[PDB]
DNA sequence: TTTTTTTTTTTTTTTT
């Protein structure tokens, strides 16, 4: 029997309480959800063309340089060279992959190796090269590397309803046991009336494909909106949908994109 | 049954002129008349409506004012977290969010032993054998089971087993499950009224229970701290519908009516 | 184990950012925003019915098989191999060969047929295809591996999701699309996809100049999530002034109205307009 | 099976001098921007409920059967076999046969019925079907077995009776039966209910997405012809022909006008200008 | 069984060797030419405008005056009510609206004077209350050998769009190649703006509620209109909406309702 | 299942062996003349405009005054509440609205002076609030059955319910009076309700043999003035105004009036 | 053989 009375728990609470990881850009988030904590499963939601991976790659950068924590990326959507070059271009403030005038410049100038060890000289970042296999690799990332942040790029091609229920229960048990700060990306569904999500429609908590337990086992959900064919396609609206630790949800802040650099930077906007 | 008018003279005379009670929005036990022995109680709402917080408040008010043994089954979190939340709820402090106070109080043992000087509560980290042990060797009068979605026919057999166990013992039992995904319109998190159809797994959950309580609030709205409570079923009374209103009282954490 | 650390990955990046392009034709704004087609992308071209979603594709296939020397493969499933190989001859020779009976017999008589056939198909560049979703991908691999095609065009994806009998069609489109994207990322071939648009709810039709949204892709929601460029064509039947909409650019961020084209009922080329 | 385009020197040649259109009747504005009807060319005809589809297609079947020598097979599902046969006889002899018991009793006693019958069905040009995968099997029995040049189907809404997947599979099968076989295939479908305003039978101009059953009917059809008239208005015999889709040429819009004959049943090209 | 045109040399000659005339108004018979074997006739109006009474009158006229066997399937009311209505409306009275007159006809033995004169030559068949309907109608048309089959209030028989569509397809297939006039009664949906169908709204063809299969499979469509709130609640208007044999639609004529004998007579009111 | 006309030799005479009247306003029996077996009477007004005030009054005048075995199936409340509603309505007092009178009537022995005069001869029946309404007719024998508040009792369900209740009325010899409501707009100011102001679907008016609408202008000059309008009558055809009735606030009753309108 | 969850396409039924 593993039943424990309330009296014989005095030390286990006293040792227990002896904020967490903050966000970068849209500074109303950590003002609202008080940042991520060890043992949380986070969902990032938008449509295609909104820049979910662009948002999460900045968080991968800022939690590996300023915080020094062991950050493990899981780019199931793309290759490791593309995300490595995007990290180099984001840290070095100048857009790398989306320009050809500089790709041949910085390789013959000799400062490629200068930019490489400036950000990968530590043992911080760990990439993944493309269910049971993925979870065994995450267990190796947790044991054999000591990762503190794990980012998972795309969950829909992980499924070739119950296969998402089993996956989300297994991921929640993994984050409960190991206590790793986890970010998991999923997409939105197709609405049947009115505008789509990509033209400035506010996203409700229903809009989760595949199954319905994506909102039942995750600890917080961040959504991003932006009128794509609009008067400005740069201003994003960030919306907290759920928070089990604080509870306060809604519209948090507003960011612009800064097309030369690529940094999601906060913008003042009354309404 | 078909009601005739032959043997119904002395019953109607009773119509002109309970057990454990519920705390907060007091038209619960004014309407369904509290908790009774041998019942199976369901509190089902949307994801994030405060099911666990409401049953945590009721587990507080059924263990101190009544003194009865309270056996929890919090298979969603750990035993220290729900204990810190109960200590902060008794001490009127949002504990697990106030980071400076957590190291300021460590009077910590003073607030611990004040509410745990008895052997009242019994937490938990097969499961029916554990519940039978909590019922026989410990004298529990309230048993709460928070998560049952991972614990059709695989849920129906478990519900038959729980209903037979409750009828055989005679203990107050509260079991929590979630709601299904609505198809058209808004969701339950934006003010949609919950019907008895919306229960995941199967349909025996409404046929083998005794009362169902639902909560609805506008989570993406102006007031995310104003629920509406709805009784959906009560085999003893029958009075269903709107019960009351609770605001969360952010500073403290007590669901208080207004 | 494939958990490659970020420090021991320099050389690969050394052979990555030195060794892109392959510009479109007919319009300039398509090459400004999307910056051409790349090895390993999926470019999707959408329209209504009879709106010219194959004419722009063949006008792009002629420029990418002759003016740049790339080997091009055509999985055309609407049209047989006898018509789409006959439209290209008159297009390069700037006429409408299929829509005219006189010019057909004129190039029969004087012997100009062999001259026009050898000027176009004198180089081993265009590899066609004629017409169950399992053998099509094997034929695409047979085109890419041995023959070595750079731009492969999958015309009319709706036939392999409709003639294939499935109870649930959404998972069929999702699984076909993710296996196709996996093939395109594995072999690194430029891939063009043609799909249709569904029935709208009310109002105008897409064949009457309705401004198309990204959510109107017919069949599933897996079409817009695993494509890298979405380009839409919109006219009003001036039944020849078509506008082009970049609905989703993964690589860059410039989306919106790209440009304007004009179709020629004398030659068959999509010239750019000026408005 | 993949092929290389340098082995195609003998087949593109053979296709180049093989392909000959069948000219429409009733309006010459149809033949100018469609150039007729070819092998492997699914032609859709639609109108409102009872607005003149079967009369038009039966006249087209008469003109393609007795004036151009083309063997024609029909699959009429609305009516009986003897009814459409007597309708063809009465329309070829320029009378109104079935709508008059007096002429039907008149021609059966003086023996001119056999004279009207042998001049049509002497050469054995028409073939009929006696009332869905067995349907295409019998159509291939008609085509590959006998050898008619134009196959007409009517009233496809019986054949599909989740309707959308069924009619999508049916439209793909009919397109595959038309293409790469060598037959013209004529298909008739209906319209759905409108949202607001006036009805399709009261003179509303029909759009392309009004084809009831799916939107998979307008993506696999080559030529789409829509007939529309006002049966309650001042001119209830002035049909308007609207070409909605044309894969071969691309010109869409109003072809012209046709005027139906209240006595002989021959809708003929009128000269009304709006 | 692909049959060529040569094999109909003897069949067409047998097919050349008949419209059943409508009663109540001769304006219907001029632009319909009656009804042949395999001729689906849809009869509609608003709610309570006399769809059952007009079809009951035609069931009377086609049975006792022309010798054609009529098989009714009245589902609005039961068997005894429509039998009393047929007897009272052949004897030109209002039978059910007079308690003393129902009681008198058994005291003087004249009940068999009105039963024998009508129901003796087997010229009628009834039906008491979807594939259990057609299986009995086929027995009504095969073994019994009736000539006009009548179906009342089709909404009892019926997502109710595929159901009414397959029903109308089965009824059309049962009518064709059998040789029977299949009278079918349907209804009309709600109006949207202005006045209602019970106040005399000019009905359109697309108001046949349930599907579009009620206006695309019927050979003849007859609609009735009556302003029961205006000046004359005894003057109905008859509108032919579809005729696949002749091709004339519009106002067929006016019929005057008589509030004494239960009959409606041909009226001569002009607009 | 096929019924010829030869086997109706005596069975039409079997139908010759009668309607059931109405009360309160005499304009109802003038143009409807009652209700036999197989008749459905839809009675409606706005949601809370006094449907049950007239329905239970007719059920009272049919049960204790004309001997007909009235059975209600009130599904808003249980057995005891509507039984005490029948008692307090028959004894002309506002029962469930004042604690003083309910306090005063329980002790002075005027309770069991009221049970044997109404509920003693087992006519009134109720439901334990398909397989039950057949036993309510066969074993019990009650005929005039009322079902209320169909919004708890949105197109397929109401059509299937109305079709099964239509089939329950037919071939039984039973009078099933069903109550429904109106769609939202103002209906509380005397707005003329046509037959199109139903809600749910249009399948209600297709099977309802008789349709009765109730109007009242509770916001004008005299709020206690109501009106009854027949909308659909399949037995006669005469539909329209029954007359005027006046309501009373202190006793809870209504009287037929003849105001000049 | 009997249930539950979930995604995308077309046709008719109703409302502030
Ligand atoms: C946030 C943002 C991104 N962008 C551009 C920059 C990048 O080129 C691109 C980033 O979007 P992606 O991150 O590539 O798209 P996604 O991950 O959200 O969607 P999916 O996985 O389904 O394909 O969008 C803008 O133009 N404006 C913006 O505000
Ligand atoms: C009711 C309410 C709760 N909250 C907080 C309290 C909790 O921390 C959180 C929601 O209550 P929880 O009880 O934690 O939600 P849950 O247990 O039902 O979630 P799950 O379905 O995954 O089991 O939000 C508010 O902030 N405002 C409110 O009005
Ligand atoms: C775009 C365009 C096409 N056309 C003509 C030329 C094209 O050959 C003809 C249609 O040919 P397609 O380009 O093949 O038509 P489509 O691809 O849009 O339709 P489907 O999906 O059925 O294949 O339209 C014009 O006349 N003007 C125009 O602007
Ligand atoms: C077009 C037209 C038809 N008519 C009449 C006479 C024709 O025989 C009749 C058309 O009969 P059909 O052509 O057989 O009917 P349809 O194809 O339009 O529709 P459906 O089969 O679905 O019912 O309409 C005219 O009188 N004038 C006209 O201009
Ligand atoms: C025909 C007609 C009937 N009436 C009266 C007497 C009829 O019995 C009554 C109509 O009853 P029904 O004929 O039964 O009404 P209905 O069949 O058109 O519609 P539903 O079955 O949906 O109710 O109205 C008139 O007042 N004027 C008339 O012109
Ligand atoms: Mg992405
Ligand atoms: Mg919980
Ligand atoms: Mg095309
Ligand atoms: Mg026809
Ligand atoms: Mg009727």
């Amino acid at each position: 029997d593993g039943v424990v009375s309330a009296l014989s728990l005095r030390e286990r609470i006293r040792e227990h309480l002896s904020v967490g990881l903050l966000f970068s850009g849209c500074t109303g988030i950590n003002d609202k959800t008080l940042g991520a904590r060890g043992g949380e499963v986070i969902m990032v939601t938008s449509g295609s063309g909104m820049g979910k991976s662009t948002f999460v790659r900045q968080q991968a950068l800022q939690w590996g340089t300023a915080m020094g924590k062991k950050v493990g990326l899981a780019m199931l959507q793309e290759s490791v060279e593309e995300t490595a070059e995007d990290l180099i271009g984001l840290h070095n403030r100048v857009r790398l992959r989306q320009s050809d005038s500089l790709k041949r410049e910085i390789i013959e100038n000799g400062k490629f190796d200068q930019w490489f060890d400036e950000l990968f000289g530590n043992d911080t970042f760990h990439l993944y090269d493309s269910t049971d296999r993925l979870l065994a690799k995450l267990a190796y990332m947790r044991s054999g590397l000591g990762c503190d942040v794990i980012i998972l790029d795309h969950i829909s091609i992980v499924v070739s309803r119950k296969m998402i229920d089993n996956l989300m229960t297994k991921l929640k048990g993994f984050a409960k046991s190991t206590g790793v700060v986890l970010v998991v990306i999923c997409h939105l569904k197709n609405p049947d009336k009115g505008k789509a999500h990509e033209e400035g429609r506010p996203v409700s908590i229903t809009d989760l494909r595949g199954s319905g337990a994506l909102r039942q086992l995750s600890d917080t959900i961040i959504a991003l909106e932006r009128n794509q064919q609009g008067d400005m396609p740069n201003l994003v609206l960030v919306r907290i949908l759920k928070c089990r630790f604080t509870g306060d949800t809604g519209i948090a802040g507003y960011m612009e994109y800064n097309k030369e650099t690529g940094w999601l930077e906060p913008s003042s906007y009354s309404g």
